[PDB]
């Protein structure tokens, strides 16, 4: 009846239990002590966490609980704008935008991005191809550059070329350091340079992608990318298209939400396996069997299964958009016991959700892919990693037929070595990635 | 390509093969001498036993194969009906209770049952404690009574008594001949009294506890209120009638049975019987075992592992290929082609155990990661194996821990094992004396 909430310190509430910057692991720790259900409360806000999939399942009633936009989320508004991501559900441009964008993001749109995805897809084998004996890979960093290219190219057929760079072009430098002064926001005179900064950062932004859109416009070309999409595209609803200012948050919407959620997975996946040999065995063999051509067809990426298991299972650990937040729409009771307000807030620990041992099995921790095998059997709302509903991942098709191409290339062309015995360290930012995480590939010597 | 196949009488087929009290004890010396396939027909039927991990690996791919009902488990579901065991995958009710059901059988929920397994368990010890030097254990036979009764306590609040009666409360006794009489069909007036019997006393239980609004630790608890997540829609009473009665039949036999196998082992392995019963008193500090102390007997657990290796208790189970397919490259099969899954040949299957399988070596669970996947499979297959699997081996560990703990064993006839068959296994007549330790219960 009352909820279950950490020891209060006077006037710091909770607060003085979350001095870290990874809140989402420390939050774990604390679920495991309180369960499925705690509140936080810091000087400022009330939160409510949930961990269970029984009380998840309820979160997800949509007529009950809607996408509630946190203070991440709102100070990503500030360059994001109204796209999808950082718009309310009630806002038109919201609506607008995902009844066009739905047919864009569908499998059977994957088969028009997969040339352009091989494209992005082959400059990394041959970047890795190409090191000599003694250097090494840095995973998150060759994987971010992988994704930024292959959604740059697939969103607006643009090349930030960034396997041909030290520095990253200079929207990719803008867009990062913006994503980053929106998320140093959250924990804090001399924040002047920062806002003169963030603002020339929006500025570069916006310059680039008004530019790009007025080129193709102007142009009339018609090519195999989201912008083409959204320039023919009408709701069916009320007959109105985007209009170009919401297209280019769209744009940027895309690299902020899919950049390093992508990434993070690929990298994640490739952690999972080589500190489990016999699964990247098992991976490789299939990777083997099946990439049977000389670059994958559309067809190979969808028939890697153990590769498909291998991402689910790397999401099931560590989810990398950790946590969503919902407001109940109107007075509700939560599980039968927790009555809420119309208003009141409740975060979803999606990687708590994931170790759930009444849906699992005990062995939560453990890698392994083979719990996917037969996914239309696991329990309903216990496998979160794209959020829910209407608000659920657009991306998430494009995401996983991404990342299923990448790694079963990855597979195919190399051996792979954790020479540094790599240990394991989560970076939090918006998203999760093994920062540091190195390997050294062996060529298997397989012609692209 | 070419399948084996035993000999045949005419038009009986492979039939007369299998009129012989232990069947399956026969089907195994047929793969011993057939090999890891074999076709076995009847009249009206064909079947493939397979034995290897290597096409039992494929057997348990869910796109490809489903669970098949087998002629036992159509004549189980004159009594178990749509319950969960004698259902067809494909029925509303199956999904509708298997989803409801699932979280109360989870490791979790062990939690919720554990005083009432207890409850029992004390029980059993308490006979043992008070026998005179004069007498010793009729084993099954106080297993059987164990596992009944725990299954009626947590299965609906209900006590049969059985440690308080020469002759079992006449439900068990209806509900062992029903079965009995559907395993003799592989009579009538009786058998339908039987049903009777069950039906009405579990449809007056549902009844006075939908009537009585009271909330117990128990399955029918968790049925009443349940709601599927997939429709919004409980399980109705019959239904629920039909889950009380498939958790008795399907639980209590493959469960006193394991018990019994796994004292077997242990009078016939004087080393590893001592090895288990020092875990047990170094764990089992104190009178009533807590659920985190069973948890922590790991060697006792590898004991009932390796005795479900040798002889798993519910020793075959019935597939149907979902679609035409190939099994191991070698075998083309039709949708709706029956595979049976020969378990106790697969568990010696040489390639996978080392060439020692009927050495009783618990040490081979030490570490479950490395036993491949579908080796071992006393518990059936993926989203139609056994929901009681954490059940019965909370059960099993918490009564042979405290078996353990509390007296010395002495194999006083040299018993010679006789495995009888039924829907499930059990070593007949298995007899031992227990000498009490005196440790404070
Ligand atoms: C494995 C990688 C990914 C993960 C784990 C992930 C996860 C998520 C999650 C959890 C949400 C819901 C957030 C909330 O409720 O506040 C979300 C929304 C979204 N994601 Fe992804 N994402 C991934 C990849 C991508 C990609 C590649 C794209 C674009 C190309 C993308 C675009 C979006 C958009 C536009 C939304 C907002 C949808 C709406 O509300 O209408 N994501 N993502
Ligand atoms: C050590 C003892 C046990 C063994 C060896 C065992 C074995 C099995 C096997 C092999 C199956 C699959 C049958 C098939 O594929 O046709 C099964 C299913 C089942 N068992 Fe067990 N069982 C045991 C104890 C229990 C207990 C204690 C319960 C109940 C409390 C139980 C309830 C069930 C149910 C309901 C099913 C059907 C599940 C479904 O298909 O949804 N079993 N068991």
């Amino acid at each position: 009846k009352e909820m279950p909430q950490p020891k209060t310190f006077g006037e710091l509430k909770n607060l003085p239990l979350l001095n870290t910057d990874k809140p989402v692991q420390a939050l774990m720790k604390i679920a495991d002590e309180l369960g499925e259900i705690f509140k936080f409360e810091a000087p400022g806000r009330v939160t409510r966490y949930l961990s269970s999939q029984r009380l998840i399942k309820e979160a997800c009633d949509e007529s009950r609980f809607d996408k509630n936009l946190s203070q991440a989320l709102k100070f990503v508004r500030d360059f994001a704008g109204d796209g999808l991501f950082t718009s309310w559900t009630h806002e038109k441009n919201w609506k607008k935008a995902h009844n066009i964008l739905l047919p864009s993001f569908s499998q059977q749109a994957m088969k028009g991005y997969h040339a352009m995805m091989v494209d992005i897809a082959v400059q990394l084998v041959q970047k890795w191809e190409r090191l000599n004996a003694d250097e090494h890979i840095e995973v998150p960093e060759d994987m971010t550059r992988l994704t930024l290219d292959t959604i740059g190219l697939c969103g607006f057929n643009y090349r930030f070329n960034s396997f041909y760079r030290d520095q990253p072009h200079p929207f990719i430098t803008s867009m990062v350091r913006a994503l980053d002064e929106a998320m140093n926001k959250l924990q804090r005179p001399a924040y002047d340079e920062n806002k003169r900064q963030f603002q020339e950062d929006i500025k570069v932004m916006n310059d680039l992608v008004d530019k790009i859109i007025a080129d193709r416009k102007a142009s009339g070309e018609q090519s195999d990318d989201l912008l083409t999409h959204m320039l023919n595209g009408k709701d069916p609803e009320t007959g109105e298209p985007l209009d170009d200012e919401n297209i280019r948050y769209q744009i940027i919407t895309f690299l902020i939400a899919g950049h390093e959620t992508t990434s993070g997975l690929l990298s994640f996946a490739l952690y999972f396996l080589v500190k489990n040999p016999h699964v990247l065995q098992k991976a490789a063999e299939e990777a083997a069997r099946v990439l049977v051509d000389p670059v994958p067809s559309y067809k190979q990426v969808k028939q890697l299964k153990y590769v498909g298991m291998v991402l689910n299972e790397a999401l099931r650990l560590w989810p990398t958009a950790p946590a969503f937040s919902l407001y109940a729409k109107e007075d509700t009771v939560l599980g039968g016991e927790y009555p809420l307000e119309k208003g009141d807030e409740l975060m979803v620990l999606i990687p708590q959700l994931h170790r759930d041992k009444t849906i699992w099995g005990d062995d939560v921790e453990e890698f392994r892919p083979e719990r996917f095998e037969n996914p239309s059997a696991i329990p309903q709302h216990a496998f979160k990693p794209w959020g829910n509903g209407q608000r659920a991942c657009i991306g998430q098709q494009f995401a996983l037929h991404e990342a299923t191409l990448v790694l079963g290339m990855m597979l195919k062309h190399f051996d792979f070595e954790d020479h540094t015995n790599y240990e394991l360290d989560i970076k939090e930012t918006l998203t999760l990635k093994p920062e540091g995480f190195v390997v050294k590939a062996k060529s298997k010597k397989i012609p692209l």
